[PDB]
């Protein structure tokens, strides 16, 4: 009954982390002097990278939050379910479109088509669960109550489609500056009316995290096996693949990186037992950093300039990983596990593996206060290394406090 | 103490399939006059996607076949299984080096140097699990026992490397036509001594097939999008749009595929109850053919022969799933559930929904009886559209019996 939940986040992971491949296949040799182009460029990509994945992380809320008023399944509803995926796994292409293309009204009125087709087909799961609710609905207060929860979610699930149709028919027959209008679809379900559950966060925080840990292997294999032709340029295909050894430290460096991220992440969601609003809020934009991280360890593996970003990045994909466990102050109770609360058992050593990258982040952007500009190897050895050797590590410090 | 193996798995659908990324980028155009090195260079990127999603999941097995004799799990476990992860995830690298460059003995030693270094760190997964038997040895089977379960266990894990070091020693000091060593290193876990978790086998399912369903979407909103230098070749977004058309069909066709195939695979495993050794056996032949399917449909969207090849594909990648499903015939008490046995309940429901794909790859093979080879659009509309309404064309059928 949940299985094709975790294929839809599974999914939508995917889907969510479609751009950050943009962001990690461009020209990163600086060859012709062209530099301020392909950092505009770069830019503009970061930017399409974050937007893009902000608002697919919009819709995988939306999903799963409409999923959480359909508690069984029909094989129809898996059918269903596969159609809605189909139609927000255009929601790249389409925004991407939508940004290269403002003026035109085409694109707009496309990226409004394919949100109003993925909210036509979320009306149709309620549709066909409230027809069939003493089955689907999914326990006793949504399947048994006075039912204008169908009115209630029916509007909550189409007022997106329908609020920004007049985004696109303000597009032509109308002066296009009217982009509020899908800023509003954004921002409707937040400010409006004014919480996700674990296990989706979770799994969608996995799927994204395993896409981000292996993109640079993902062309790092598929770009660089030398072919036979290094002959051409003695033979030694140690020499020849001693030439992709940037890449390879560079994915080394990635990989380690957004493990140890990802240990810190599920090691917080291991303790946390009811993730509020804010936590999801601020694990999604967690992961959209950790996104952008593998451009950061390939900027670096490629100067003290971009190592200032590499660290900088780090901090963001750290921080709001530790925002969001600091999010317990008054939720300790509700949220945290007894184990982990303040004064808890292991509250230091969640604390500490929390803190440990945003910690060495700043440690290593400190880098400006001396010229020694890659103490960043070094950091990262560090950062890798204490893990291991940091459960004790807390001890220590706990006993000699006494 | 089961999410690290949900990231692995996760992370293990990615690198197996991460093979199948140079056989939907090979210049699917014959503009050129040199189809043949086009078609003899495809043959040998399927025949390493093959190999490499087979060996991949080998050491995915072999891992989750691990991780079943270590219930708990600890934090310096996750850090270690971080480790492993980056070992095996240099799998695909490696191996198609090894490919390109079979005489030299680099190639050899550097797959077998991974492979070691994958055997090496789940040694001392079981070195350190078993010197920490009180906790992190599994459900008591292996915790209370005479333990030798440690020597058993550390051969079985360590006979991989060990096997295979004989093969990066021959490669160089002696004749390297001993290529069988490393075959039988695959080989011994299935017939030296002559099950895996029915979730596991389900994790990586579903990872590899969102993968290769978001496949042909990964690629059309990284190359498709028409930057606006369209003017050289009027202006309209539209027409420049609609020529791209081939690669969306592709895609359409492409998602519903697999996503029908997966909706016929997750009702199997919704029923299967213990997977037995056969079954996840065909899984992995399945999930292989399933993961070529995406170059089937983009040569079909792009002749007789073109939907000759896309619709044995499509055979293939379902009759593996119809073969594991009839793979009940001694075991429908140990596998199934009492619901689909042989006149079950749903019984003719499952076999229908099961053979749904392979009958219909052998109708539409049948094109060979008359000319109108297009007759493949509407057998994957009529498929597509089938099994929305096939709960109720069977049960007509079932009445109709009498």
């Amino acid at each position: 009954s949940q299985r094709m939940l975790s294929f839809s986040d599974a999914l939508l992971s995917i889907i969510a982390t479609v751009m950050i491949l943009p962001v990690t296949h461009t020209e990163i040799s600086p060859e012709q002097q062209f530099d301020r182009s392909v950092q505009r460029l770069l830019a503009t990509r970061i930017a399409v990278y974050l937007m893009t994945f902000l608002i697919v992380t919009v819709a995988w809320a939306a999903h799963t939050r409409l999923f959480q008023v359909v508690g069984k399944t029909d094989d129809t509803l898996a059918l269903l379910n596969l159609a809605c995926m189909m139609t927000i796994t255009f929601l790249p292409y389409t925004f991407s479109l939508m940004v290269t293309f403002p003026d035109v009204p085409l694109g707009i009125f496309l990226f409004c088509v394919c949100v109003i087709a993925i909210g036509v087909v979320q009306a149709l799961i309620v549709g066909y669960a409230f027809h069939f609710p003493h089955l689907l609905s999914p326990q006793i207060q949504r399947s048994a109550h006075r039912a204008l929860y169908r009115r209630h979610v029916l509007g909550i699930v189409l007022q997106g489609p329908a609020l920004c149709f007049a985004a696109a028919i303000f597009s032509l027959f109308f002066v296009p500056l009217s982009y509020l209008l899908m800023v509003t679809v954004i921002l409707l379900p937040y400010v409006s009316k004014v919480p996700l559950s674990k296990e989706r966060v979770e799994a969608f925080s996995d799927g994204v995290y395993a896409i981000v840990a292996t993109l640079l292997i993902l062309d790092i294999c598929e770009d660089n096996v030398p072919d036979p032709k290094d002959v051409k340029e003695s033979g030694s295909l140690v020499a020849a693949l001693s030439a992709t050894g940037p890449r390879f430290l560079a994915y080394f460096g990635s990989f380690a990186t957004v493990g140890l991220l990802w240990f810190a992440h599920h090691s917080l969601f291991l303790h946390v037992r009811k993730a509020t609003r804010a936590m999801g809020l601020l694990n999604t934009l967690s992961l959209a950093f950790v996104g952008g991280l593998p451009l950061a360890y390939q900027q670096t593996s490629a100067e003290l300039e971009r190592v200032r970003v590499s660290c900088t990045i780090i901090f963001l994909a750290s921080i709001f990983q530790l925002a969001m466990w600091t999010t317990a102050l008054l939720h300790q109770a509700e949220t945290l596990q007894p184990s982990v609360w303040f004064g808890g058992r292991e509250h230091v050593l969640m604390f500490a593996k929390l803190a440990l990258y945003p910690c060495a982040s700043l440690l290593a952007f400190a880098s400006t206060c001396l010229l020694s500009r890659f103490s960043v190897g070094i950091f990262h050895l560090m950062q890798i290394a204490v893990p291991c050797a940091f459960l004790l590590l807390r001890l220590l410090v706990g006993l000699a406090l006494a």
